[PDB]
């Protein structure tokens, strides 16, 4: 590993300080309004215009979106595209292409999301969801990804990553997300631990629009910052930084730029934080990188070309998306950027050395993954060929679809309610909030009829996103055979008085809670099978403790234009007609709803489908 820390340096000495400034920055071109172009439009394909840009102030890295690469054929070329703009050094492409339900390539392989993989437990499992991203990011050109998540779904109260979090526990996420960086890197992708010092519960300030941790050191080292501390041990690449205010570590204040008020400096922009925390007593020699520093809260508050100058000052390597540039009307924007840290460099508010380091570490990275020199040689055309046969690939959908599988955990099944086997005849009713929901269920149904899997059914839907149960939906209920009812909720507010569920309020506020919970009352009530699979956040399970079969699956995005969107709501369904062996733990607690304090289902509870004893 000392041959890359002399060869980075080698290649930082010969460059201006202007190739080395342009080398920390990864701005976005999401949109991009062409010249004499009526607006901005989603960049599909490169231009002389933005590629001139990457010629000019030559930067670093590039960020992409879910526009950018719609499909394989297009972002193949477009990530080539880019490299060809690229003056010195080969830019590194990066996106947010987490698993789950945060998904950016449009014919890639979707996998059933962090707490999926939680609940499936076994760290094999993730080291081949990144193995196969890694794959299949290397395949389209893109070699950095903002992935794992190792943030902690610790409160059930509030669960601002909910699913795109391994766990509520600190140490199946750093586990797991140990694994999945792991994975990433064997295919030499740069991966990122996602949103330092921890995200996972942290507070809002609504009059700045920032996150706010209130928590002291001794809990944020404890729970939030165990999970980056161990990958940072173990070979992080990058870590990201969120823009949380972060006062157990430093509470200065600034004057609010837009209010005069006393703000808070957000971790990214505290030294004592990004340095401080991170690059010292962490240990972290990776490069830092920071959320979009062109965010509004952060703009506004903080000026933009003053925030990128204070994240340099706090000790980034890179700052993300220092502007808003969508026109070359606004590519002056980039010059000023530069030339504020150009100013404060010359004044030795940041020290040269401080620079070198951090494109040092850049450059490193870049040779370590293999991006620098540049490893491949194919012609875009071959690339394309090469990468049509890789992503969305049958093999992969096979593991994505035994993972997804894995993970489903059955937390009742009283009598055997499931497998459901219904009789040739039989009327299905599908019931779930929005209409590409029951739509996947009705076509995944579909399959196993045509794969002469089960006897032939007849399917009906019910959309209750907003609705309230009235009569017509009960006499629906009446007909079906065999129901299955999809719960989604995010925090679980159900109307409830000393622990006893009120059934006797209902209103279009409370459908996530209400509605599917009249759906299971209307079954009960005449003697149907029904089964109750939750789509997002375990939690709603404790509103079904009258329920004889439930399922969680961790994941909602349902089938769409012709295209599954997510592996979960599929999974569940094979599982519900005896296809698949889910094997699914809880990688949450289950809060009890009618006896308030209690946990209702512990972390690593799960219901063996076939035997009946916990698995
Ligand atoms: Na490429």
């Amino acid at each position: 590993a000392s041959k890359r820390a002399i060869d980075a340096n080698q290649i930082v000495n010969r460059m201006s300080l202007d190739e080395k400034l342009g080398q920390m920055l990864m701005p976005d071109f999401r949109n991009w309004q062409k010249e004499g172009e009526s607006s901005p439009q989603a960049l599909t394909k490169m231009n002389d215009e933005v590629a001139s840009l990457v010629k000019k102030y030559q930067f670093g890295g590039i960020i992409l979106f879910a526009e950018n690469v719609k499909t394989t054929k297009q972002t193949v070329q477009l990530t080539d595209d880019y490299q060809k703009a690229s003056p010195k050094i080969p830019l590194m492409l990066s996106i947010d292409q987490e698993g789950g339900i945060v998904t950016r390539l449009g014919e890639g392989t979707n996998f059933p999301g962090n707490m999926a993989l939680g609940a499936a437990r076994s760290r094999i499992n993730a080291y081949q969801t990144g193995s196969i991203i890694g794959k299949e990011l290397s395949a389209l050109g893109i070699n950095t990804d903002f992935s794992p998540v190792v943030d902690i779904n610790n409160n059930p109260d509030n669960p601002v990553i909910g699913v795109r979090s391994f766990s509520s526990n600190r140490e199946l996420t750093s586990r797991l997300g140990l694994y999945t960086m792991k994975g990433l890197q064997r295919q030499d992708i740069a991966s990122a631990l996602k949103h330092f010092p921890g995200h996972g519960d942290t507070d809002v300030d609504s009059h700045y629009g920032l996150p706010l941790v209130s928590h002291g050191q001794e809990r944020l080292r404890e729970v939030e910052l165990y999970p980056f501390q161990k990958a940072i041990d173990a070979g992080a690449d990058m870590v990201m930084t969120a823009h949380v205010q972060f006062p157990a570590f430093d509470d200065t204040t600034y004057k609010s730029k837009l209010d005069g008020s006393d703000i808070l400096v957000p971790a990214t922009l505290s030294k004592k934080v990004m340095t401080g925390l991170l690059r010292q007593e962490m240990g972290f020699n990776g490069v830092i990188v920071t959320n979009a520093l062109n965010m509004k809260a952060i703009a506004d508050h903080f000026g933009q070309e003053e925030a990128v100058v204070m994240a340099v000052k706090a000790g980034v390597d890179i700052a993300l998306m220092p502007a808003s540039v969508t026109s070359l009307k606004e590519e002056q924007k980039f010059a000023r950027v530069i030339q504020a840290l150009k100013e404060a460099v010359k004044n030795g508010d940041i020290p040269e050395q401080q620079i070198n380091n951090s494109v040092e570490r850049i450059i490193s990275l870049k040779i370590k993954r293999g991006m620098y020199p540049a490893r491949n040689s194919d012609s875009t055309k071959e690339k394309i060929a090469k990468a049509k046969k890789i992503v969305g690939s049958k093999q992969h959908l096979k593991a994505e679809k035994k993972l997804a599988e894995k993970a489903v955990t059955v937390l009742k099944n009283e009598q055997h309610t499931l497998p459901f086997k219904p009789k040739k005849g039989s009327r299905i009713l599908i019931v779930a909030p929005y209409e590409e929901q029951t739509a996947s269920i009705e076509q995944t149904i579909h399959d196993l009829i045509k794969r002469k899997k089960i006897k032939p059914v007849s399917l009906s839907k019910m959309n209750f996103a907003s609705q309230v149960f009235k009569t017509e939906h009960e006499k629906q209920v009446k007909e079906a055979d065999y129901i299955i009812t999809g719960s989604y909720v995010v925090k679980n507010d159900p109307v409830v008085n000393d622990g006893v569920i009120d059934d006797t309020i209902s209103d279009s506020s409370k459908w996530a809670t209400v509605f599917p919970r009249a759906v299971m009352k209307a079954a009960l009530q005449h003697n149907k099978p029904f089964v109750l699979m939750s789509l997002r956040n375990p939690y709603d399970a404790a509103n079904f403790e009258e329920a004889k079969a439930l399922i969680a699956v961790y994941g909602f995005k349902g089938y769409a234009n012709g295209r599954y969107l997510q592996p979960n709501i599929p999974a569940g369904v094979m599982a519900i007609f005896g296809q698949a062996k889910p094997k699914g733990t809880l990688p949450v607690d289950i809060p009890s709803v009618t006896k308030p304090g209690n946990t209702l289902y512990p972390l690593g509870y799960g219901l063996n489908i076939k035997t009946g004893r916990p698995l």
